[PDB]
C-alpha cells in the first residue's frame, strides 16, 4: 500500500539508490523505525510494507537527499527531506509518495488512489 | 519514445482525461501538429509516437489544464500548460514529461533514460 | 501591475539576468509583443508595464531559462518556460509571476491581488 | 539572517497566518526549541533571530500546513513540511526558506546569500 518514487531535477532521471526510511509515530510519540530501502534504477522503491501491517497512524518518509548528492559530487543544502502523513483508511487504499530533488529545493506529493 | 504523466496537487490523485497536444516545431517556425490523446486512469499518456516518427528536433507538448480544473469545479489561473524542448539522439531514449498541477501554479520535469 | 521573479534551485540563489518576454494575444489570434526585460539581482523584474497598458487579454510570460544555463555553462532541457493566463477580466489585478528553475525541471506560480 | 515565505497554489495568495517553528540541534541530539512565529499578510515572517542568536548548527523549520489548510476548511495529507539543514557553518549566511502548499503536495526553496 506504500510507494516511494524519488526523481533528479538537474540530471533529469530516477534518483538511483537513495536511502529511504520510513517511521510510525509511537504512542509516546516517538518515532519508530517502520520499513526501509533504496531506491531502484527507476527510482522507485516497492515492497516496504503489507496491507496487514500498514495501519493508521502518523508516519514518517525520510529521504537521504544529502548522500544522493555527495555521490554525485554535489554540495547540498538540506539534510534530508522529510515527508510526514496521516494514513487514513477512510481514503483510497494505495499511497505513492513521490519526491522531485534539487540540490536547494524539493518538491513532495502525493499520490492516493484506490 | 515519449510519455507524459499529469498529476493533481490538489486531489491527491492522477489527473485522469486531461487532453494533451504535442506539436513538432517545422522549418518556418510554426507548430505542426504530431500527436495527441487524453491521460489515462493513472495519469498517464501512452503510445504518442514510435521511434521512427520522433526525430531530432523542437518539440511543445500542450496540457489542457484550464479545461480539467472546470471539470472538477474549480477555477484555474492558466490557460494551458506547455512544455517546449528539443528531443537530442546523444542524449538518452526514452523521454517522460511529467506535471504537477494546483490550480495557480504547476511543475513539470523531464526523465530521460535509456 | 506585473512583476516576474525568477529563482535558482541548483545555486540556491535568485536567477539574475533571466531573459523574459510578454506577449499579448492580439485580435488576429497571433502572439503580439507586449513587454521585455531581464531579472535584476534579487531575481525580480519590475517596470514592465503601466496600469493603462495592462488592458484585459490573454499574456503569454516567457522565461527564457535555456538562454540562462547556457550562459551559465549547462545544457539545460528546455527552450523556456511559458506562463499563459488570461489576465485583468474583473477589473484591474496585480500579478506577481514565480518561477524556480533546475537544468530538467521548472515550476511556476502566480500570486494576484486586488489593490 | 532567517526569514520564511509560504505561498497558496490554490487561491494564488500568499499564505497567511501560518504558524512556523523553528529548532536547532543539541548537544544531546535532541531538537531544542529556538524560535516560532506566523506568516504575515504578505505571507512572510520576519524577526524569527538575531544574527548573534542565529550560531552555527542544523536547524529544522517546522512550517504547520496541515493548521493552516484545517483553518481553511480542507483536509490535507501532510502533518507539515519540515526543512532540515546546516547553517552558517561557513560564517554568517541570510537564508530564506520559501514554501508553496497544495493541499496534497508541497515545495520548497532556499535562498542563501552571503553579506
Ligand atoms: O509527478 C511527479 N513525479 C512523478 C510521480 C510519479 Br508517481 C511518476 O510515476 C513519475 Br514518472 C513522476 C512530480 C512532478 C513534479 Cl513537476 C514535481 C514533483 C513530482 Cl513528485
Ligand atoms: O515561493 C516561491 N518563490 C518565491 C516567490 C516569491 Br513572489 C518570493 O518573494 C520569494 Br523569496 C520566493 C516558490 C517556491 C517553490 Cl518551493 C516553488 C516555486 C516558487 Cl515560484
Amino acid at each position: 500500500p506504500l510507494m516511494v518514487k524519488v526523481l533528479d531535477a538537474v540530471r533529469g532521471s530516477p534518483a538511483i539508490n537513495v536511502a529511504v526510511h520510513v517511521f510510525r509515530k509511537a504512542a509516546d510519540d516517538t518515532w519508530e523505525p517502520f520499513a526501509s530501502g533504496k531506491t531502484s534504477e527507476s527510482g522507485e522503491l516497492h515492497g516496504l510494507t503489507t496491507e496487514e501491517e500498514f495501519v493508521e497512524g502518523i508516519y514518517k518518509v525520510e529521504i537521504d537527499t544529502k548522500s544522493y548528492w555527495k555521490a554525485l559530487g554535489i554540495s547540498p543544502f538540506h539534510e534530508h527531506a522529510e515527508v510526514v502523513f496521516t494514513a487514513n483508511d477512510s481514503g483510497p487504499r494505495r499511497y505513492t509518495i513521490a519526491a522531485l530533488l534539487s540540490p536547494y529545493s524539493y518538491s513532495t506529493t502525493a499520490v492516493v488512489t484506490n
